[PDB]
């Protein structure tokens, strides 16, 4: 049987499987070049990383691949139904119709660890924030001896792996993916630049040519952002921690400020500039902190200016202090109003008033629709693709004094990484070209790669 | 001890490093941080890196934070004949000579060794030939009871180093100060993106806009050459082996090609794809690989079209066939023209013919002065810190019990290396923030400490 | 009785005026500079602009000095009610309804210019689209007599004018702002810069990275359609019939490629250049001319292509072809997906099929929002500006020596386009130069300006 | 006869023409049709365009075309030594002078209307500088009645002949060219733009990433400059007078600033706004106005700034303000010290200096080679059409009542301006497609015709 959210939806998001399929062609390129050939028939996969129209192509190159699969839902939206239905009329079985709410969904989690009762004949185990990881630790640890391996999609995840590991209670080597660069410089860098000024510029709906902004941050994500806001001609300013990517938006083309004086902060109504921070249109946090936006910051704010964040925490404007003292008022489905004045009693003509595109929730999913089909495309063929290492190996048929030979966390080889780049690039049009014999020894490289050290820096 | 090519032009070389200085930011950066405290006061320095309009201030850095040194030139061509004689015109001695013979080169190297007629207590040695950091091994092994540690520049020396190092004849620790982010963003990057565009146009004052040109390869000098084409308004295309090299280059927004048919490289002209090199005007090679335009490319080239070459390898361009087959013409005193009509005999005005700007080799050797001293900052800071760090842990002073644990080879620790760009990013005119105490252990990293993991890819 | 449909929307209409006023500082600034000396006190107005918000802002600037308006539609589908029933509470009635049998678009402008049971006094006409003006000098012409000047905004206008003078039956002096500065490159070039890009990924969310487009006419819409693909990541090229305009193209960064074989369409299929279109992915139109996208382009095109018109109307790409032998399905109110496969009836899994956007009619302003208020800043401000200008002159008053002397169609002053200019400077924080007594004659030109000859081409 | 230095140059003079011959597909376009046909057959031309080698192949198409040319250099300093050799070898008499003195020229000007004291029988002059003009009737008033068409270069000599045309001093038709589309958007728009960087990095050598500069004036000059600048990473700010300009700067992503508070300038240091050029370290004057760069802002500037200017004079800096106080210093033969200190006092260790260029005359053909040949290519093929148009007209043939309204002074016809645009794509390798018949009346046009109204702005 089967249960997601209902049976009768197949037209409304739908005919996107085509679409996405069609836009995203590492996945329909790899699925070519494996036929006949099953690397992975036999695998059982439970799978659970983030369910959208964009991850169903996962379950089904999976499944083409042979893999057996059964799938529940992870976290924030468990139904994200708009094909999720199509799945149970092929005949996967899905089980996300719960009782829905955030406190439960340990719930969805049971139904996906085991079939009927009795723990699954798990080898290899697919989650993102290891929300099903400490589930067959600390609650089922019969069926675990038989795991080849696991792996996982965020940091969160693994550092108690690591953690877990160090104390030894994991019984299992695990594969970590963040690591990889097709899926680093995706993910991070490249899904912003395209998502941010679409964001912005969907609830504003206002002019971005000739404005001056800020931009907290120049990690990963703030490469990216300052690159989408630059494209567009607003005047960027960059403010940062760290020495060397102070040095890179310099290289850059960007100016570096200061939101305190002399950098130093101390809480006292004496230390913030107010000057620069008075001609300042528009702040956007990217740092993965803690109360970066300070409140006395944000009262000598210019009037009007717009304030968002592309980060992680809900803390890193202070909204503590912003949903107290000031009024709230709401004027689109996901933009609000508040004004300085005070607690309660605003006036309609009144001048003094701040917007807030997102209070403290991460702008390109409450104002937008996350990434597109072809830049996530470059970490769910990683992902398909991790599995292929470890159901060669059979690590849970090796003998005991081999078995504790080679139990560890390891990253991804570069091998695969090569390949699911080839993959991605020939569906943009190009062509790669060979090495001859004689090129390939003088230069020190084999024929089918891999052709770059551990060491270097992508 | 006034041996000098000649002694008569110290103060034009001063004047020029007074620019230099007003353009590298760190090196009196640390002269000024670091004064009072004189933490290198003692250590006995030889080193043999080009004298040069740039390694000057490094020596006078070196001397001015309280060492005494000794200086020679490992390369004499590369000896700056004005600036020379302002070290000759001090207490601090040289041997930068220009005698434009090899027998030479080995007596000025052996000269750095010894003090005049025994060899030297070196506490350290820095090289960028790696021939000193052999010749304390090779022929005169008795110095090591004082020696503390090693600093080297280049590549393909580091491969010897760790060869020696599983030799077990060395006794000296050794640092790898290649491997530093601030020496790869600026030398690879940055550095070629100022320089290349501006020798094509000194070379040829050619009208770029409109043009279409192929670039081999995309690696670090790739990246700094295709941008710097693109920005003058070219079309650009970009050919590469490596799929992830390839895949950056597609999102950057550019195309991807193969000369050869289905990029399958036979030799033979039947194998070639003549339709895309007939409307090619620029063929750059930006690689390290051999034979890399292959004498059957450049003979269904496109008439007047541009070859040059910009990586340090001299036999990526067949010039064997064109010196074999075809005449050669000089236009002016750098550059050369090319005819296809035979051997000699060429006509006055024929159309057949090519351009060929530096012999193949080094597009830096005589048309561009390399680099701007604001880029090789990244490299003349890091040398100071190597022996700053090195001083102080005394290898030699060290129990013979306990110097068993230091023979091994390190890179330069990430701590030093952000200290070198906060010197930077500061002469630029920024500023760079401060941590408050509840930021600090909210991340997991301290105030002052280093920010980011060893596995992190800038 | 004002007569705006669901009247009872008022309360709910005006809540858009208060957070749209402050996004146009050339209006507020208008208001706020004349306001006290009343520049139009007295002068009643008839109307015909559309209503969406911000003519309905540009109502309430006029009458703020002075002025009366009864008012009307013009483009029938632009009739936002909410900002009609917004100023009839304020104090004027409207009559924003929408065609319907065309008869109420005539009963609207009817009772635009007619009271309870005859025609009264009326000074200035502010048309669009030369509908009313018709109405004037015909069925009632004895209205004229004391009709003091006519406004028009679009070059359709001009013409009618300009061939209206040349028979002599035009009586009262126009002034036409189409053929402006500000208003031109606000409209034309800037705007579809920013609204293109916005709009392409609205509707289909597919990322522009690294991907190939094709762009007929370069003009000035086609000038600013094109920038806005180049910073998205596409490649793009420009086809062009005028030799001058094309001469741009390539000095911007464009290769100019024709569809057929040397330029030269003869009706046959094998006049076209099909080695192109077989790998094109998006078309832009930008011309104003009919099958300029004639049948053989759309049936060489590569599959999975996206086709979008911003020009004139439904015959630049050959839609009527389109509509007997294609099928057609619905995704989205946005967005179509057309089959080359046939007529009777598709399969969704075919890969032979074509995409189009806001079928046949323009796109910017069909799945988008048009331009940003700040656009539209400069375009209404040129109107407001006219008609006290063309108010001191007092036309209707004067003897016949020169009533019949000044009557003629002109552009308006160079002086009232740099006045509407400066406001919006201003809002964006910017500051102007002023020139000293000993600076200005220099150049030949008084204090106040205009500094620009009439025949300069900015 | 000959004022050559030496007669022996013209060897390699040739064959630097040959190799700058392909470098102008119009000039060889033109002849490569117009061959065959002779419409120049018997034309005794007289010219005085600045002779260069790419004006070498000006002079053998004009004489190869069917004209007859005798030659001289209207400006003392406009000459390029090889081509008079080079040139004058063919046999055509050439007397520029090399001994570059003011009578020497003015004695070859009366020299170059005499074959041997009998004026030569020309019938037309094509004309540079316009001293051969003014002779015509102040020297040889004789001449009057023979010649019947000029064609003239310098906005500074139409300034004289279509005004003092008030009262038919020169009854001879005349067409100005510099008004020209053409011509308009080569000189000025894509030469700085391609040259301006390429000046300042010859002479400073500095790197351009991550400095501010201020850029005042935003004229075709100033829209060319300032994306030189920004391509090389660097921000700038823009400034001027014209409003509407400045809205169009607002548009392009630069910031508006003024030098003076609020934008009055009242001559005193109170007024000078010290925020902004205590942190400036570049200034480019794109404007053609005196004291755009008065004293205050630059004793007010900050020590690492570098002077350049674009315009056309020494009076868009204040250069009169340096001499009588501030001494001067060379380090590279066009760059210079400009040490604020004062007169006396000479240290050499200071940091209290400015970099000034070119003395603060036009730096870019002071420190750099100028405009390539292509660019250089469209301004030089209007006189050529302008000379053959004249021609084809036959004004002296004409009967004397006709001749009376023949006169008349007219820019160049857009037809011959849409030819030369048609020859210059060609030679980028650019294709136009051809409007057919049915098309052709839609828009209102024939197949070949002129396609844009006489007032169209491109
Ligand atoms: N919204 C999305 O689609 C999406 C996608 C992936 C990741 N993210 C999140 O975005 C966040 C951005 O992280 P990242 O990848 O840029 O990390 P990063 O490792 O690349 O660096 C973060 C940056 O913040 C800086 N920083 C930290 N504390 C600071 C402070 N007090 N002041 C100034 N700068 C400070 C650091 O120096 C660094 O430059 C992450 O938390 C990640 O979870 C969001
Ligand atoms: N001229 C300069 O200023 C300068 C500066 C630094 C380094 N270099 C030299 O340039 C070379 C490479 O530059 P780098 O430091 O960026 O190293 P790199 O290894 O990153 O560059 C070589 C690139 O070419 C690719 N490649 C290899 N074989 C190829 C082939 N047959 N066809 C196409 N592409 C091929 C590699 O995959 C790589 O991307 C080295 O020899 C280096 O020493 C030159
Ligand atoms: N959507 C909008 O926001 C918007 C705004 C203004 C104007 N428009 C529309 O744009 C058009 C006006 O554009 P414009 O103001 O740039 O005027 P324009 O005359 O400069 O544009 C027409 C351009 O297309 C070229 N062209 C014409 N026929 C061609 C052909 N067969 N092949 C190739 N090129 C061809 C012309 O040479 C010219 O460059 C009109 O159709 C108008 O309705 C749309
Ligand atoms: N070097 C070259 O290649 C080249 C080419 C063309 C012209 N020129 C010469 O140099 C000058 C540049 O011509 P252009 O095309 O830039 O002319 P332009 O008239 O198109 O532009 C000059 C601009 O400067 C503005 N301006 C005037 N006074 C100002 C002030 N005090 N401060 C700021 N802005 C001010 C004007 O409003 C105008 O917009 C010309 O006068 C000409 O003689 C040089």
């Amino acid at each position: 049987d089967y249960k997601v959210a209902d049976i009768t939806l197949a037209a409304w998001g739908r005919r996107e499987l085509i679409i996405a399929e069609s836009e995203m062609p590492a996945l329909m390129g790899l699925r070519r070049k494996y036929a006949g050939q099953q690397p992975l028939k036999g695998a059982k996969i439970l799978g659970c990383i983030h369910m959208t129209i964009q991850t169903g192509v996962l379950i089904e190159t999976l499944v083409a691949l042979g893999a057996e699969v059964r799938w529940s839902s992870c976290n924030i939206f468990s139904t994200q139904d708009q094909a999720a239905a199509a799945i149970a009329a092929a005949g996967i079985p899905v089980f996300a119709w719960k009782g829905e709410t955030e406190e439960e969904y340990e719930w969805c989690i049971e139904q996906t660890i085991l079939k009927d009762g009795q723990p699954w004949d798990a080898n290899m185990v697919l989650d993102d924030g290891g929300d099903l990881t400490e589930i067959l630790h600390k609650k089922y640890p019969q069926m675990l001896e038989r795991i080849h391996g696991i792996t996982e999609e965020t940091t969160t995840g693994v550092h108690r792996l690591l953690d877990m590991l160090k104390n030894g209670t994991l019984k299992v080597p695990a594969i970590n993916v963040n690591d990889s660069v097709t899926k680093s410089k995706n993910d991070n860098k490249y899904g912003c630049r395209h998502s941010l000024n679409d964001a912005i510029k969907r609830g504003t709906d206002h002019l971005l040519s000739g404005k001056q902004a800020l931009v907290i941050g120049y990690g990963d994500v703030g490469k990216g952002s300052s690159q989408s806001l630059r494209q567009e001609g607003m005047i960027v300013k960059v403010a940062e921690v760290d020495p060397i990517c102070a040095m890179q938006a310099c290289m850059d083309g960007f100016e570096v400020v200061s939101p305190y004086k002399n950098g130093i902060n101390d809480g006292t109504e004496a230390s913030i500039d107010a000057a620069l921070l008075g001609k300042i249109d528009l702040i956007v946090t990217t740092t993965g902190n803690v109360n970066v936006c300070d409140a006395n910051m944000l009262k000598a704010l210019k009037k009007r200016a717009v304030v968002c964040n592309i980060g992680h925490f809900d803390n890193e404007i202070d909204t503590a202090f912003m949903r107290k003292n000031w009024a709230w008022e709401e004027v689109k489905p996901q933009v609000h109003k508040i004004h300085r004045t005070g607690k309660d009693g605003f006036d309609a003509h009144n001048d003094d008033y701040l917007i807030l595109l997102a209070e403290g929730r991460l702008v390109n999913l409450g104002n937008a629709t996350g990434h597109p089909s072809r830049i996530m495309d470059g970490s769910f063929a990683n992902q398909v693709l991790a599995q292929i290492h470890l159901f060669e190996q059979k690590y849970a048929d090796l003998p005991a004094a081999e078995k504790a030979k080679r139990l560890s966390v390891e990253v991804l080889p570069k091998k695969l990484d090569e390949e699911v780049a080839l993959e991605m690039v020939k569906g943009f049009g190009g062509v790669v070209t060979q090495l001859t014999p004689k090129q390939a020894e003088y230069i020190g490289v084999s024929v089918e790669g891999p052709f770059k050290p551990d060491t270097y820096r992508y």
